[PDB]
DNA sequence: CTGTCTCACTGCG
DNA sequence: TCGCAGTGAGACA
């Protein structure tokens, strides 16, 4: 291991942040991701929330071992077979953390108008206690942690941090039980961002 | 006086 | 421009 982590801690919050790649390498990986990743469209890009169906305000893709599935918000996604650039990132993350992953959800935000609404990654197909590894390329975007009982008896402070080009954010147990997260709209950001959340899914 | 939950939106302020 | 409130159409437990 031996890595410079920034620990994000609060009640029920255990997250870690480090920069894995310098600019030249991260640029190279980003350009490969832009060339190689295939995103879902049409019916595989619509979610149901609060009884309404929506096209997702971004693009999504999934890769991982054969036989696995991932379902959230009325949407079931099937993994495409691994490709070199994603295996490079998975293996690097695995070496630095000691954790293994069999699945990745890729989110692409074309600019600051693309975003993701607040949620917990608490799905049943997720291995109990398993961490989620979030790797980011392209534009730096703000990421928000919010405590679930602040929306509002327990006015617990929100946690904000920018996720930089080439960075890794580890979300350990029980972060996803007690805290919601989101990438809010940032109208000033004009460049695209590609995010990878490596997960461990049960068969 | 009092059920829990929501990866999304519009309508505010 | 950003953040918050209330969803809304049910499915739960
Ligand atoms: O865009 C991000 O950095 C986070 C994406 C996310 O929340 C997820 O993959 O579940
Ligand atoms: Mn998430």
């Amino acid at each position: 291991g031996s890595h410079s982590w920034r620990h994000i801690r609060a009640e029920g919050l255990d997250s870690s942040y480090t920069v894995l790649f310098g600019k030249a390498e991260a640029d190279e990986i980003f350009q490969e991701l832009e060339k190689e990743v295939e995103y879902f469209t049409g019916a595989l890009a619509r979610v149901q929330v609060f009884g309404k169906w929506h096209s997702v305000p971004r693009k999504q893709a999934t890769y991982g071992d054969a036989g696995l599935t991932y379902t959230f918000s009325g949407l079931t996604l099937s993994p495409k077979p691994w490709i070199p650039v994603l295996e490079r990132i998975r293996d690097h993350v695995s070496g630095v953390t000691g954790q293994t992953f069999n699945f990745v959800l890729i989110n692409r935000y074309k600019d600051g108008s693309d975003h993701i609404c607040e949620h917990r990654d608490d799905e049943r197909e997720l291995a109990p206690g398993s961490p989620i590894a979030s790797v980011s390329f392209g534009a730096s975007r703000d990421f928000v942690f919010r405590h679930k009982d602040s929306r509002p008896s327990r006015r617990v402070a929100v946690v904000r941090l920018p996720l930089a080009h080439g960075s890794l954010l580890m979300m350990n147990h029980p972060t996803n039980t007690h805290w919601y997260h989101s990438l809010p709209v940032r109208k000033k950001v004009l460049a695209p961002r590609v995010n990878l959340t490596f997960r461990k899914i049960l068969l």
